[PDB]
């Protein structure tokens, strides 16, 4: 089965952008890349989505969710978020990375937890944070430094 | 395997709706229902998508796509689409109606063909329409013609 832990090599993937543009994790080996995992576009609790909180991240941010890229490139575009938002529609890389669960009021509908992941420009796991609740945010302050002392 | 003619019985099936509830086909009876079946939310071409030229009819109609229901909840609202839109994330549905296809650009990415279903207060199929071209429109004015010898 999968487990991600600190000091393990990121586990690779390919993932259709917004644009229907294939993007690899491994390709991004010479950056930092930090992973933002999301349950779903267009969730509604305010006038922007969270997401748009990793805007200001100095690292190559890679948003990824279940949903569709159609539906990911309108949540894109509606929230301004600058970076790379990807679909993990047959949800290989929830189940990579172990982020998986089902949502409580869609029996059998499989979706990402809420998680950060900082990955160094060696491809190496440095940072991991993973919420069972959908509602908290991670702790960006602290992912900006481990950003930063990666860089 | 499935296959939907004029005269059947048309297949039941139960899909959340934008607000997550529960929707039944055989609950209608009674009613003259449309199952407008569409690919993909926020398919871009125009500032308002073609599932709009359904708020006119006079019937229950029920958009129906694979796209989760928070997307097609923004998807809604955004084209001002006045009537029921159903989420067929397990693509149940699409099958029952033999109406999937895997979308080019996206490998194992099951949608809906672009498709059209008239059903007569007994719950009977009368009219069908299914293109293997996603961007074609369905008569509009044939389908309004059938619904109101249903009525």
């Amino acid at each position: 089965g999968h487990m991600v832990e600190i000091g393990e090599l990121a586990p690779d993937f390919e993932l259709p952008d917004t644009e229907l543009k294939k993007v690899k994790l491994s390709a991004l080996k010479g950056k930092v890349v930090v992973l933002a995992f999301y349950p779903a576009a267009f969730t509604q609790v305010t006038f922007r989505d969270s997401m748009a909180k990793f805007n200001q991240v100095n690292a190559v941010v890679l948003g990824i969710s279940v949903d569709p890229p159609f539906s990911n490139k309108a949540f894109k575009e509606h929230n301004k978020l600058n970076f790379t938002i990807l679909s993990d529609y047959n949800r290989e890389v929830v189940k990579k990375y172990n982020v998986a669960w089902e949502f409580p009021a869609l029996p059998g509908y499989v979706l990402a937890k809420r998680a950060v992941f900082v990955i160094d420009k060696e491809g190496k796991v440095r940072y991991k944070w993973v919420s069972d609740d959908p509602t908290k945010e991670p702790p960006y302050d602290e992912i900006e430094k481990v950003v930063k002392s990666l860089s």
